[PDB]
């Protein structure tokens, strides 16, 4: 009889992440993301009306303009933008 949760399969990236169209939200230091429709706290530019194919829905880490890794702004204002806690799909290899 079981005694662990159920398995969960890790979500990663490819390549620069460029094409992450998963759902995660938090950030490599645990801070949840802000919302790419939002301006607050943290007013930009990577919005769905200018990356129109980038997935820039909810708060989902993703990496529209082709920098190292999937990122996200956070909803702290004290923290402006991070990386998302996300590894390479790769790494497992």
């Amino acid at each position: 009889a079981p005694t662990e949760q159920r398995p969960g399969v890790q979500e990663c990236y490819h390549g620069n992440g460029q094409s992450y169209r998963g759902t995660y939200s938090t950030t490599v230091t645990g801070r949840t993301c802000q919302a790419w429709s939002s301006m607050t706290p943290h007013s930009h530019s990577r919005t769905p009306e200018y990356y129109p194919n980038a997935g820039l829905i909810m708060n989902y880490c993703r990496n529209p303009d082709a920098v190292a890794a999937p990122y996200c702004y956070t909803r702290d204002p004290g923290v402006r933008w991070e990386y998302c806690n996300l590894t390479q799909c790769s790494d497992a290899e």
